[PDB]
């Protein structure tokens, strides 16, 4: 149950981090994108192409999946229940960061070859080295909080 | 009993779903639509003809309309009634998704011909497959408060 | 007495129909606003024929002219003083949208002759339809928000 | 004492426009100002000749100067010695809105031949007509204030 | 003692002013400022040079400083040392706007001779008679605040 | 007893600095970062090579790592063991400062050969000097908290 | 046949007069051709509609025409023959510049409302008075040269 | 023997018409094409697609293949046998024109989808009326010159 | 009888000069006239307004008129009645250039405020100096070969 | 030796087609060449990997060879020598229009990925059909004049 | 007399460089002028300052002066006193190249500060060093054909 | 004697392949010139680094050089000392070939850091190929007609 507060501290650190990765470190996501084409359409195509799902908002999504669970069972006050989704979650939208971007590492160049686009483009990412750090803490607080949720899981199933 | 606590909770989503979608995923909706032409006004045409209600001013009064009844009830503190609106709407706010925008899934190209559009021309639609997953989210949930409501209207 | 809920919450629904409107909807008012031309002046003063004021702004004015009423009474705590301004009030800023605009619909297009103007320049209005809704609420509540509070004007005198 | 109401009442009325002016009417003042020419700095200059201080500046100042005499009071706690200052100011700001812009009526347009410009050049107000109706209401509020102030001052 | 109350009116003045000139008079600061060139950087040269710590942030600073004694004396609660510090600097903070744009007056032009820019390149201030008094205000409450402060201060020393 | 004092007046004091220096003087970081080039991309990669992680969002990490272990303590209401961190925290930051930027001092130019650029090019950093007097203050106040924490330290 | 002199001293003026219009007057035609206008096709089309037919070309064929029957003549050694197509040609040549362009006279601007364009377009014509001049002056030759004609014409059936 | 008078006469009509038309009417042919778009290579497709062989090159090889049979005859001092030449080629090269450009009318508009465009443009013809003339005096004379040699033909 | 000697020679010396005036020194005449501003047609307008007849163009003229009479002579082979015109054409044309320009001098700017400019403009002519050299030595032979006609004149 | 003839007036075929075709169906050559790119270079490097030596200056050379034999002759006036000459150059001169652009046929796209080229970008041949055909007439004469002249060797080498 | 050969040599060596000067090296003048300004007027003012009158158009001038005595003399057919013009003239037009241009030196970089010019801008030479040796070759023939026109005419001074 | 052939063979040669050259091959030789900058002049400081005295413009010289010796002879009518210069300007013009442009080989990419440039830029030759092939030829012929002069040299 010193586990419990931890839990609340690290469930802080990646808002905060969130909030400055979300605001300054990727700011205006697709504007700050760049590719060497005067073709439109190239751009946005591309964009969709290699992020389907931007960090930021699978971020925001999975902070709303580890959420919801937390209210439930303030709610019912089935506890051991809300658990399991908080892990399964924050582990899922862990599995979808892997697959999709391939390994908590931001590319510095992304060669497209869309439809729009006349041939193969070179499309740059902004500023990843940054992004690169705050994937490494959104994701080992995310990981981190896994362990202590399975923790507190058996700690009841067990006892 | 227990069908009024989901029924919050969800309501709470789907709500910083819609945040996250109004502010990021579609930002500044018609700014980053983007069209192959020099011609003034043929992109503002083209939105208007393919995104006569954005998604977001959609979902907007959705969670408008869908607030009322259960605001009528506070004030005359009927309910029964409210339940009623708060289906129908839900609903039609669905049909409107089906219609228009061609089956819950963004576009990732439309072509155009209005007006001062001199031809048939590319219109490219910027991140649809995010924009397609928050539908999806925003009409599931949706779906599922329409469930909620007719079980407890089924249930009296 | 079950009307003045009413007029409460359809007060409320104009207004966080007019958020809606003001910030998406509408938005950048005049940035949206194109005109096919390379001269200068000619947009901005094409804009103030066709938009002496624009609507965002009338209902701003509308509902703080339908609110200092309402305000008024409080600080006396003349009742009925109140209930008639903020009929007329009401009803006066939907003839100053019928005349201006011309019948609660938003134009597509907007052929300007004014003086920086070369010529007739076709001047385009950005998302006509989606404002056209907003208007139809915006004018349904302001035109409901009346029968309500004439009713309740004469309750007080007739009885 | 029912004099004292509508001070309040007018007061919170001429903010609630001051916003929606500075906000939504003026925008972004200087940006949306249009000049005929290629030449850098010209439209700096024209603007500053012609607007000093911008309508939303002053008011603001206004607001600012008809707004601590009502507070010197709050602290102490004279009073009448305070509304003598909330009358000079309130005018003395509709003084410079006369001289200044030529009468608060927003020009359309106006010609300045300032250093950086070649010669005479045309520019372009935007909005001059919606300016000049927020101008009246912000102008005709003040110039109300000055009597509900003085008629105190003579009833006293 | 009546004197402690017009340094909270003066102190709240100074502040909205730099609101108002912060946002509004100001602005993005240096995306108003325009050189006739087409050099990269000399801009961003010229602004250095002219600027090497602009107004809205030595205000800003300022303020700070003239603050951070009235914290610590609430904090003890060494009185007669904070009136020490909120002259000394509200006093410092005026000599670096002397020295440093020389005179509480505004340039409407300036001959910037940097590095990038190829010759010397008329860099033209935008809006410098509306700063210009919101400089005055500013440094007037800022001359004011030290009568009143070194008033305080010497009734305690004499008394 | 005293020492805790400062501490927060500091810490509420280096705040009120770094929102000034995020708003104001770095604003919108990049998009005030100027290149002598036409080449897409290559303003982006030599932003990422000299700036690898921006000065405010390195400092926004640091008040948050100088600032959990103050936490930790409030919740398990350990104490001497989290001063221990606000040091080496607090210490490790300011050691990325002098590595990386090379010395609390602004660079006024860079010259970047990254990949994307045909050759090396001049990359010209704006406002250094406001920037280079921000950085000092919020070293030195770094400087200052290590003190008070180590003088806590040793006063144990 | 004294006269039968100046037609040769004026057939050559009309020419180097010609060279200078077609050359230096002229130039690039549609090149200097100017509209408002952002509207590709809109120039060329509003080109199109007020020159059919432009001057250097008509003085070019009309040439052509009352130089082919003296080419004929000389071919046979009729000859009143020649003398008569001469004169209906350098005639009808100019009747084509009366109708179309109207009264030997260049307009400075002329207001092209075709299809492409969105609206009415003002097209601004380059150096239209010294086209003028050189107008008066060729069809001043054009109409003299007819007269010398028409006399040797008469000078055959009356003789 | 009043026949071969025009025939020289004519040929050299056609010449200088030929000239006017070349150097002034198409002038610099391809760059007066204007095209509404953006793509690179849009236009030289389109213009390759709607002119092959642009008029001047056309009526250039025409009066080429239309000389040769005439100086076969000089260089050999066969001559009925050259006129024959002289006949099927200036026909042959008057079928190549309704084909071609639909009927020796000059399209003031043609429409083309060829690949680089994105959809179908409008690309706007230059002088097609002045074009138009020039090209009937140039069928017209070839239309002539095929009598006078049939003439000659059926003289013999 | 001498005299006519220097009447050929500077015939031909005024003609190279003028081609070279015409082809380098004022080259494309109009098109490196420049103005300041973004006007489609004020500088085409302000180019008719100050020069009506090109130098190059009435000294094209002018060397047209002053040749005809001495064609006339040498078709009738009368001949001091064809001087008569040599000199008051070649005097005609000295008059348009007082008159027209405001004498022999190339004005380096003209501020110039028809209809299409906004206002009055400043519109730069391009290499004054060497045009207004040009203008000397074409007037010089013209004010010469007018004496040695008179000189001929009175000789008789 | 009524073949000497043809070959004298083949000749001139190709000349007159040489200047209808490097003036109007060719003109300004690489002007005319567009590629889909911002890249500076790029165009000139694809052009130069595409064409080492262009079409109308490898007409322009090979009439230079097919030229100088026969001004070779007239200077000794080695006859048969001359003769050999004029076949193996036009001849040559054919194989290295076959070898070098591929068939007597032009392109009408080509992909370039040179180096200043990011990627393979779209370089587009303008006018290629008109090229063409005159691609075939050049080289149709080259071809004949070749079999007249070896007509002519042998007509010496039997006889 | 056998320096009345060299005379009509070099006369033309001066004329066939001119001719590679003018068109070649020189060009279209104006255009190759470069300077770093947005300013219109400042480029065509800052030619006129630095370029009274240029050097191929002295150059024309010059061979136009040191042409007229030799045609002079011509018309005789006063032949010492043709001489003397050619001397004075060829070396005026040497005078006019040291004074103007400064010493026979192409700038590579001139510093206007003519009127429209805001400040100071770097004006750009295109190509001076190969104008240079033009200008030493129609120098050094300029300075030669001097010597040979002062000895023959010594030469009948003297004897 | 068959030697005094060729030369006149090769020097009708030399010159038409010149013409090809000159026109063509390099055409607008400098506005052909492309370097990847935004620094006005950097280009024409850069062409002039590398291109002193154009290859079209040497061999201009280099063929007037080559033929004075030979109108010396014309004149006077000293041939065998003409002929003695016919080889040593035709090698001194061979000379600066190798030296400068760095040995008749044309450069596809030069990197040049005059002054104007930032730093050291892209610059990219046009045509070097088809250059490099004319220059060839011209040094080729060259390298012939000092050989034949040299052996009626040594035939003296
Ligand atoms: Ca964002
Ligand atoms: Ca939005
Ligand atoms: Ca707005
Ligand atoms: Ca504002
Ligand atoms: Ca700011
Ligand atoms: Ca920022
Ligand atoms: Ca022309
Ligand atoms: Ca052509
Ligand atoms: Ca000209
Ligand atoms: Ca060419
Ligand atoms: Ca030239
Ligand atoms: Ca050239």
């Amino acid at each position: 149950s010193i586990g419990k507060i931890w839990l609340t501290v690290l469930f802080i650190f990646r808002i905060m981090i969130l909030v400055v990765a979300a605001k300054e470190v990727w700011g205006d996501e697709q504007a700050d994108f760049v590719c060497n084409t005067l073709q439109p359409g190239c751009k946005n195509v591309c964009y969709d192409h290699y992020f389907p799902i931007s960090h930021i908002r699978l971020w925001a999504l999975q902070l709303i999946f580890v959420s919801t669970p937390a209210l439930l069972v303030a709610m019912h006050v089935t506890y051991t229940s809300s658990i399991f989704f908080r892990v399964i979650f924050e582990a899922a939208f862990m599995y979808v960061f892997y697959v999709m971007y391939d390994g908590f590492s931001m590319q510095r160049l992304v060669k497209c070859n869309a439809w729009p686009c006349p041939n193969t483009v070179d499309c740059f990412v902004s500023r990843p080295t940054e992004k690169t750090v705050f994937t490494v803490f959104m994701i080992a607080v995310s990981g981190i909080c896994i362990l202590l949720n399975v923790t507190e899981l058996s700690y009841l199933l067990i006892r």
